[PDB]
C-alpha cells in the first residue's frame, strides 16, 4: 500500500502514513536544496480507488520550514500510486517560493519525482 | 492573514485554518456550497515568512472523494499568500487522475487559481 | 486573428505572424523596446480550429540568446487564442535553464501569461 | 549533437535539424512510422551553450494537425540536451487543447518526456 518509507530518484526520503479517512501524514527529507533533516508533510489520497487497473490519486505538501532552517517555500506533489511488482508513486510537483511581486514570475519550479521503496 | 474563507475566480470556495504548527486544515467547495460539493483539504504554510516584502509560501491538497462522490483524482495547489490592501493567494495547481499506465500521459492537468477574500 | 502585436500582463511584447501553414514566427521582447532585449521566436498553431466556439491551440519557443546576451535558457508557451471583441491568448509556460545533472531539479520554472492586443 | 533522430520512452520519434541560427525544425511521429502520425515541429535552442557540464536549453512545439488528422491541440516541450556517450534530451511538456471558456480549466495537460538516440 501507500503507507511506508519511500525514496525518490534523488534519494529524498518520504515517510508516509495513509489513514483510513483519506489523510496522508508523515515526514519528508530532501536530498536537494536549502533543507536539512525532516519536514512535516500532510496530504490526501483516494481511499476507494477505481477497481479497473487505474492508479490511486494522491497529493501532499511540504512547507520548507522546520526547527533548523526556513527556505520560505513550499512543494506540492500531485500524482498516483501504481500497485505493482515494484510499487511506485509517480508525481509531478510545484515548488513555490515566497517572492516580492516583481519576482513572482520566477516563484515556481516544476518537476517530476518517482518514488519506490528502494533508495537509488 | 490566511485563516478564513477564500474565493477563486471560477466559483469555488475554501475555508481554511492556519494553525500555529504550520498546518492548513479545512474544506474546499462549490459556489452553491452544498454538502455534496465539499471536500477535505489539508496543507502547510510558512509560519515564519520573510520580512522583506515577500509573500508567504503555502500549498494544499484536495482528493476529490467525499461521502457522496469519488472522481478518483486529487488536486494540489502551490502558491503564496500576499497580504496588504488587496490580499490574495496566488496559486498554480496540478490535478492528477488515477489512470492505467497506458493512459498516464493524460493523467495530469495544470492551471492557476487566484483567491480573494471577497466573492467574484 | 493571431497575427499582430500582443502584450502580456508584465509588458513583454510578442510580435507574431501566423502563416498559412500553421507556422508562427516573430520576436519576443521586454517593455524598454531595445534591440538587446529582442529575441527570435518560432512556433505552431492549429490552422483549422473547431467551429464550436472552442479556442485555437498554439505554442511557441524563445531561446534566450541573441546577438548581445545569452541566458542559457529557453521558454515555451502553450495555450490557445480566444477570438471576439477582446481577442486574447491564454498560455502556460515552462522556462528551462541549462543545468548540471545535479542541479536539474531546479532547472524549470512554470507560470502563466495572458496576452492582449492592448498594453496592461 | 542535437540534429538527428530521437526516441522517447513511449514509442514516439522525432527527427530534428538544429540550425546554426538556433532554429529547430523537423517532424514528430507520434507512432512509428506512418505518415498519418507525422507532424511538423519547430522550435529554438541555445546555439552557443556553456561547456561547463550544463545542458543546452531548448524547446519546440507541435500543433497536432496534419493532412490526415487534427486534435485541435498543441504540445510544447521545454528542456535541455545533455551530450556524451549516453546523450539525452530531458523535457517537460504542456499540451493545450482548444476549449470553450467554460472548459478552459481542463485545457492543459502536463508531463515529461526523455529522449535518447537509441530506441527504448
Ligand atoms: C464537486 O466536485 C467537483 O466539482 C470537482 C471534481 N473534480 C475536480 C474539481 C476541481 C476544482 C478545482 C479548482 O477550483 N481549481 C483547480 C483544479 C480544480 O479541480 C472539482
Ligand atoms: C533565464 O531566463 C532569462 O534570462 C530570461 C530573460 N529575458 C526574458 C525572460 C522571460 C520573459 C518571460 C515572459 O514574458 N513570460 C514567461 C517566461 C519569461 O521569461 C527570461
Ligand atoms: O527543496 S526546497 O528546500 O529548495
Ligand atoms: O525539489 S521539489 O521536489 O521539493
Ligand atoms: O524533475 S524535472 O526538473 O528534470
Ligand atoms: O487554469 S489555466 O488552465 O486556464
Ligand atoms: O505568477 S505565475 O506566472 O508564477
Ligand atoms: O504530446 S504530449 O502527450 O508529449
Ligand atoms: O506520466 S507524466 O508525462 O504525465
Amino acid at each position: 500500500g501507500i503507507t511506508g518509507t519511500w525514496y525518490n530518484q534523488l534519494g529524498s526520503t518520504f515517510i508516509v502514513t495513509a489513514g483510513a479517512d483519506g489523510a496522508l501524514t508523515g515526514t519528508y527529507e530532501s536530498a536537494v536544496g536549502n533543507a536539512e533533516s525532516r519536514y512535516v508533510l500532510t496530504g490526501r489520497y483516494d481511499s476507494a480507488p477505481a477497481t479497473d487497473g487505474s492508479g490511486t490519486a494522491l497529493g501532499w505538501t511540504v512547507a520548507w520550514k522546520n526547527n533548523y532552517r526556513n527556505a520560505h517555500s513550499a512543494t506540492t506533489w500531485s500524482g498516483q500510486y501504481v500497485g505493482g511488482a515494484e510499487a511506485r508513486i509517480n508525481t509531478q510537483w510545484l515548488l513555490t517560493s515566497g517572492t516580492t511581486e516583481a519576482n513572482a514570475w520566477k516563484s515556481t519550479l516544476v518537476g517530476h519525482d518517482t518514488f519506490t521503496k528502494v533508495k537509488p
